[PDB]
């Protein structure tokens, strides 16, 4: 199946100028947890701003444009994108908005880091009917040394 993956701030916000615009380590953490050894989809912009492939994982990008590093796999469009993960049980997309918007539709989970840090952003998530899914687990953070503002892991999936 098909799941998304974001940290969003308030007000659903999840990038600006092509960044992140905070920093939290321990998101991180449970990002590459949550990916590991699974077939990653991400758009150019997302692909950009990594700039070199998730190891331990299948990295396949959207680009209309031809590819640019031979290390990852490129793609022209949703269908293909998903052709190119293979026969496997979960696929995750990894951002950035226009895909998110694209396959929202499509996803059967959500992994979700909500971040309590109002900030400008340029992109923002999908806007989705909290009607249809159901929030299967929390699991709430206080801000840190590292972590400066408290987060909170959520996962819901398709009601
Ligand atoms: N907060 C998080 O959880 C999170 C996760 C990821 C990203 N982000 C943020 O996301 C922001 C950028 O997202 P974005 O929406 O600007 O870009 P994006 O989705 O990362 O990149 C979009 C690009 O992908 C290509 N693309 C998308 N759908 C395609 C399709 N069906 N066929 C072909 N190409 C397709 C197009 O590239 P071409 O130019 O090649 O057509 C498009 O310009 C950044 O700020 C990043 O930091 C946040």
């Amino acid at each position: 199946m098909i799941s998304l993956i974001a940290a969003l701030a308030v007000d659903r916000v999840i990038g600006m100028e092509n960044a992140m615009p905070w920093n939290l380590p321990a998101d991180l953490a449970w990002f590459k947890r949550n990916t590991l050894d699974k077939p990653v989809i991400m758009g150019r912009h997302t692909w950009e701003s990594i700039g070199r492939p998730l190891p331990g994982r299948k990295n396949i990008i959207l680009s209309s444009q031809p590819g640019t590093d031979d290390r990852v796999t490129w793609v022209k469009s949703v269908d293909e994108a998903i052709a190119a993960c293979g026969d496997v049980p979960e696929i995750m997309v990894i951002g950035g908005g226009r895909v998110y918007e694209q396959f929202l539709p499509k996803a059967q989970k959500l992994y979700l880091t909500h971040i309590d840090a109002e900030v400008e952003g340029d992109t923002h998530f999908p806007d989705y009917e909290p009607d249809d899914w159901e929030s299967v687990f929390s699991e709430f953070h206080d801000a840190d040394a590292q972590n400066s503002h408290s987060y909170c892991f959520e996962i819901l999936e398709r009601r």
